[PDB]
């Protein structure tokens, strides 16, 4: 229903999307795995297979197993996250995602992503074991200095199709570089009509 936003409070809102998230985050396992390569691959720079073969099919595997769970620009984004974030292969590291971006917000996609191994490594994966909790941008987390801002994007103030997630990683550790603390931003669909994981994000 359109007014499905209009309709309910502000609590039953944040519930709403929270449990949408949840419904996602937890639509699979720990540690499953979306993009492999043959161990042949590790040698060499022939076969490759090159960062934006890498890329893509990383993100045709993701859009596969996502689906309508999140927005497109989820994917766009992520996707614009690489450029100069590559995926490649590492003589030592084997396959991996490579920080090589001075601005720090174009590493903030890669949140949810990690490599199986620390040394020569052949798979990619997705972890679904932080600690996550609702935030109150409107009131809280929007005027809250040092990441007031970070959502520049939203009117807040008008528009309820966006609420605000928090992720805590201090007691957790990856295989690449890592943040500490970060927010993503959820959009009710109108044509959809369920809440999606949009690719907004930022906080350090």
């Amino acid at each position: 229903s359109s007014d499905h936003l209009l309709k309910l409070s502000a609590k039953e809102r944040a519930d709403e999307a929270t449990e949408a998230f949840e419904s996602w985050y937890k639509s699979f396992s720990n540690g499953d795995v979306i993009l492999e390569i043959n161990k042949e691959l590790l040698k060499e720079g022939s076969g490759g297979t090159s960062p934006i073969e890498l890329q893509t099919k990383l993100i045709d595997n993701l859009k596969a197993k996502f689906g309508d769970k999140v927005s497109d620009d989820f994917y766009t984004s992520l996707q614009a996250s690489f450029n100069f974030n590559p995926v490649i292969v590492d003589g030592t590291k084997g396959l991996t995602i490579s920080k090589q971006n001075d601005d720090e917000s174009q590493w903030f996609s890669t949140w949810f992503l990690d490599t199986e191994k620390k040394e020569k490594n052949t798979k990619i994966i997705v972890r679904n074991d932080f600690p996550f909790e609702w935030v109150d941008w409107r009131n809280k987390g929007q005027h809250d200095e040092k990441v007031g801002k970070i959502f520049k994007n939203v009117d807040w103030d008008n528009d309820l199709s966006y609420e605000v997630i928090g992720i805590d990683f201090t007691e957790a550790t990856k295989n690449i570089e890592t943040n500490q603390i970060l927010f993503v931003q959820m959009h009710y669909n109108e044509k959809i009509g369920k809440w999606q994981v949009t690719g907004n994000v930022g906080g350090v």
